């Protein structure tokens, strides 16, 4: 029970998630220096649930172990969409269904 931080490696992914979900906070990682700023950001905000969208595996396991938090490894929009609804019971959107 707390904040959901969506961490992205690309501005295109950031502005996407922020438009779809103004109800979550998003961190941009262009270099590992920003990923370190994420490790700090998490602990200072007290974030238990942290999404890692399109990140490197070295950065995945690194943020995981050092921040000591639940990592949601996202490779598709739909995955992120479900993780947001996990924290946000009363969702303000409609997740698109695929087949």
């Amino acid at each position: 029970m707390g904040r959901l931080v969506v961490v992205v490696t690309s501005e295109q992914l950031k502005e996407e998630v922020r438009k779809k979900f103004p109800q979550v906070e998003v961190r941009l990682v262009t270099t590992e220096e920003d990923a370190k700023q994420v490790i700090k950001e998490i602990q200072k905000k007290g974030v238990q649930k942290v999404v890692l969208v399109g990140v490197s595996e070295k950065l995945l396991q690194k943020i995981k172990q050092e921040a000591n938090v639940q990592v949601y490894r996202v490779t598709s929009n739909d995955e992120l969409e479900q993780v947001v609804k996990d924290v946000k019971g009363s969702g303000l959107e409609h997740h698109h269904h695929h087949h």
